[PDB]
């Protein structure tokens, strides 16, 4: 479990905003893409593995888990691609209550950012940091504690 | 020292590979630009706060220490910006030492990437997850135990 991530895709503005949350602490990182292909997924995670120990993905969806270029990312990474079928509700409904959290907290930048993705990587970040403990104590904690 | 990055600009392919390393454990992230703009330092700071605790900056040079755009970023991540004068000497070299180290690993994956930015973050795989422990694992114990 400290391992484990989550892909997610929502839609704004016509774009795409590609987010893989840890599973254990809420920590996400995100990104806009203009539309969600194999391609752009698989360096997603490529950029996601390298920066964090990420052993387990839970595919957004069966397009993803299919795609040979994702699954040559997850090779390439380590990464073990599993389905993301939430075989435990509380998953489908998580899911969604981030992409709502995520969406009010771009609104709520919204206009500080000409651009979209600087809205995105601001809501990344006030979502991070929140204290509820914040997403980002959270997972260095878990990963410190699997470390030692 | 939990929470100081160092930013790089270093030059390949005719394109411009911008750095953060955080200098207490080696751990890098690190992105390929045409060329190195207050715009994309701006962003890429904003990415990396988002991402990690980083309290204090030292910029990589003059150009971007000046933009306004960046100020405005450290402003809005509450990041310290500082000058990036080594002061201690030892700094210019282990930057070059880091680039080379970079450039190295970039070239040992180059034919696996038809793209210089994927075999970037590759090499930023590799980089963070070399035993040497790794730096992932001492940016993961360095903040785990400051925030304890
Ligand atoms: N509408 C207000 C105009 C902003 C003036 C200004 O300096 N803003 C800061 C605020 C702020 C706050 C955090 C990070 C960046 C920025 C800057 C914006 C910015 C910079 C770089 C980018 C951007 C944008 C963007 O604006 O999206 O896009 C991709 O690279
Ligand atoms: N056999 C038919 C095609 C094989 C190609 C193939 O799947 N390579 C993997 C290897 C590998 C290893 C790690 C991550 C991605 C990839 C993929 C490459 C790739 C994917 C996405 C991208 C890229 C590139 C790129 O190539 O730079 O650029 C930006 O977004």
């Amino acid at each position: 479990s400290p391992g484990i991530w989550q892909l997610d895709c929502t839609h704004l503005e016509g774009k795409v905003i590609l987010v893989a949350v840890h599973v254990a602490s809420g920590y996400i990182e995100a990104e806009v893409i203009p539309a969600e292909t194999g391609q752009e997924t698989a360096y997603f995670l490529l950029k996601l593995a390298g920066r964090w120990p990420v052993k387990t993905v839970h595919t957004d969806n069966g397009s993803n888990f299919t795609s040979t270029t994702v699954k040559a990312a997850c090779w390439w990474a380590g990464i073990k691609q599993e389905d993301g079928i939430p075989y435990n509700p509380q998953s489908q409904g998580v899911i969604e209550s981030m992409n709502k959290e995520l969406k009010k907290i771009i609104g709520q930048v919204r206009d500080q950012a000409e651009h979209l993705k600087t809205a995105v990587q601001m809501a990344v970040f006030i979502h991070n940091h929140k204290r509820k403990y914040s997403a980002g104590e959270r997972i260095v904690d878990i990963i410190a504690t699997d470390i030692q």
